[PDB]
Formats: structure tokens, C-alpha cells, sequence
């Protein structure tokens, strides 16, 4: 297996607003959806779980460091794949 | 092993618009780019590749059977991954917003 797909249902697509602040709910939010994504204990990450939220929050620096000039979006989504149960998430900052 | 996630570069994201005609070319251009992206031989289509292709030409049926009943999808993006490569891109049913507001509900 070389090549995987998912649909993916409008309830595990979230938009994301880099202008929210760090602290906010929204990041709250879109942090817990992760962490359920990948049925993780948050106070004892494996380090692949790590690794993800760690490329996480190497995804928000970017959107708010693009947003910060007024450039486009370079990487305007985030996917994360449990491969184990094919539960798919995409976080997708609009525009 | 167990969890991959993956940032997705602007062209990687692909805008799908379910009201095109089942037979447009845009979804022809879809669908070669997930050829494409699979590196898959539209001739010899090995299995794998070719459940990704029936997986994704039922989302587009899904969009279309879900856009009559609302204006929201059930089912509104197809993630493809190259597990080999990491490569991974996005399709996704957006709707376009467009006109104008006085600045009130």
C-alpha cells in the first residue's frame, strides 16, 4: 500500500483563522481536534504524535508569518492521517 | 508508523465545483491530477490505484447528489497521500462568496 484516500466529512474540516490569538479557543480547539485525531494521550505523546503536533505548530507560525506580510498562503492546509483507523483531518486557513 | 500529517502547498489544494456537468473537463482535470499525483499508468491502473480512482470518482457523486439536497456537502474533501513519497494533496468543495453587504446581517 503505496497510495491512500480518504473522503473526508464536513465535521473533521476545520478553517482556520492565524489572526486568532495563540491563547485563543480557536486554537484550543483546533489543537483537541488533533489530539483525538490520533487518539493520543496529550501528557504522554509517542514521539510520532510529537512529530505532528510539533509540524502542527510549525503550520500556524507560517500561516501567521504569510499573513504577516500580505502575501498569499504557501501551505494553506494541514492533513493528518491516523493510519491506523484512516481517520482523516484537514485544517484549511480560507483564501 | 501510525500517524502521518503533512503541510499542503497552495497548488497541492485543488478547488472542485460539484455544479459542473458530471462529463466537464474540469473534472477530467481532477482526475489527472490525482493520476498524476499517483504516478499511475491511466492504462494499467494496478488495484490501489485503481481504488483511489473509483474512491474519488464516488466523491464526485457525492458532491453532486449532496449539492441538490443543501449548500453544504456531507463529505466535502478527498486527501490523496503518496505513502511512499509523503506527497499528499487536497481536493476540496468550497463555495465561492461573492457580492455585495451594506455591512449588516
Amino acid at each position: 500500500m503505496r497510495n491512500f484516500s480518504s473522503r473526508v466529512d464536513l465535521q473533521s474540516i476545520v478553517l482556520v483563522d492565524e489572526s486568532q490569538s495563540i491563547t485563543s479557543d480557536h486554537f484550543r480547539a483546533c489543537w483537541n481536534a488533533l489530539i483525538i485525531a490520533m487518539e493520543a494521550n496529550p501528557s504522554e505523546l509517542s514521539s510520532g504524535e510529537e512529530a505532528v503536533m510539533a509540524d502542527f505548530s510549525e503550520w500556524i507560525a507560517d500561516l501567521k508569518a504569510d499573513a504577516d506580510k500580505a502575501s498569499y498562503v504557501r501551505k494553506p492546509a494541514f492533513v493528518y492521517v491516523n493510519l491506523n483507523t484512516g481517520f482523516t483531518c484537514v485544517f484549511v486557513r480560507l483564501l
